[PDB]
């Protein structure tokens, strides 16, 4: 089998991007985040705490004929943003673009942080990190892509996100149209949980490529391009006017600017990402200071590919017996 969804972006500053999910039967649909850097599949519902809910599409349960409640099973997660949510768990019938999981643990929020509440175009969450970190206890489950992994006529899945634009998530399928040269593999490490690699240097514009070696997760939950601070230094110095503030959390520059590009390693290949991707906009509505899609990792304990530099590529998530993360310009 196989699916194919395409995900759009939230906003006009790719925030984050929206799949549409079925759930249940009848289906009920409900448009979810995608999160290589989580696994947890879990859903606003009828369950959620009444203040809490705005404006979100809600899954009910008791008007699905395939759900049933996992007894005694309980979920509470937290997120690097300090986003949270907790709740119960049911099993029911998840198809993602056509392809369709009998028996996937939903978890239903009974309780979100403000950030949830807040974002009323995120439903929910579908993770596709590695389900040994599945919150789910005191049984553990399995996320969507291993529940689906072995009716896959592959078991991969890849994700191609767009700048200011849809794109698309499919499963058990490599589409040889929807990136250009070839594909280059790397190695991945699951013993944090996540797509974990090792890119092979940088490059800041036309400058020289630098070969050092940044252990990072791919994670499409996350907005940004979190890395070292020497990087991410040696990035913003290009830019007129660029500061870290502590006030705004992070690096500002004049919206006044043309940024410049930010290549990453892939071995030997190189994925280029345009300097408008790093343009995350005034920092407030009609502020003549910006905000950058690159950032310091030296706060979090890990370096981060979030959608700033996964929308640059097309990324493949190899589930083989041993997993690799694939790279290639689009």
């Amino acid at each position: 089998s196989t699916g194919s969804a395409t995900t759009t972006p939230i906003d006009s500053l790719d925030d984050a991007y929206i799949t549409p999910v079925q759930i249940g039967t009848p289906a009920q649909t409900l448009n979810l985040d995608f999160d290589t850097g989580s696994s947890d599949l879990w859903v606003f519902s009828s369950e959620t705490t009444a203040s809490e809910v705005d404006g979100q599409t809600i899954y009910t349960p008791s008007k699905s004929t395939t759900a049933k409640l996992l007894s005694g099973a309980t979920w509470s997660i937290s997120y690097g943003d300090g986003s949270s949510s907790s709740g119960d768990v049911y099993t029911d019938t998840v198809s993602v673009g056509g392809l369709t999981v009998t028996g996937q643990a939903v978890e239903s929020a009974k309780k979100v942080s403000s950030s949830f509440t807040e974002d009323s175009t995120i439903d929910g969450l579908l993770g596709l990190a590695f389900s040994t970190l599945n919150t789910v206890s005191p049984t553990q489950q399995k996320t969507f892509f291993d529940n689906a992994k072995a009716s896959l006529d592959s078991p991969v899945f890849t994700a191609d996100l767009g700048y200011h634009a849809p794109g698309t998530y499919n499963f058990g399928f490599i589409d040889t149209t929807a990136y250009t040269g070839s594909i280059t593999y790397t190695a991945v490490s699951t013993k944090q949980g996540f797509w974990e690699w090792t890119s092979t240097g940088y490059a800041v514009g036309s400058g020289t490529f630098k070969s050092t070696s940044i252990d990072g997760i791919a994670d499409t939950g996350t907005t940004l391009l979190y890395l070292p601070a020497t990087v991410v230094s040696a990035y913003w110095a290009q830019v007129s006017g660029a500061k870290s503030s502590s006030s705004v959390g992070g690096y500002v520059f004049p919206c006044s600017a043309t940024l410049p590009s930010f290549t990453f390693g892939v071995g030997s290949a190189r994925i280029v990402i345009p300097g408008d991707y790093i343009d995350f906009g005034p920092i407030s509505t009609g502020s003549s200071s910006c905000f950058g899609g690159i950032q310091s990792s030296a706060g979090i304990g890990i370096n981060i590919f979030g959608d700033v530099a996964l929308k640059a590529a097309f990324v493949v998530f190899n589930g083989a017996t041993t997993p690799t993360l694939g790279f290639a310009s689009k």
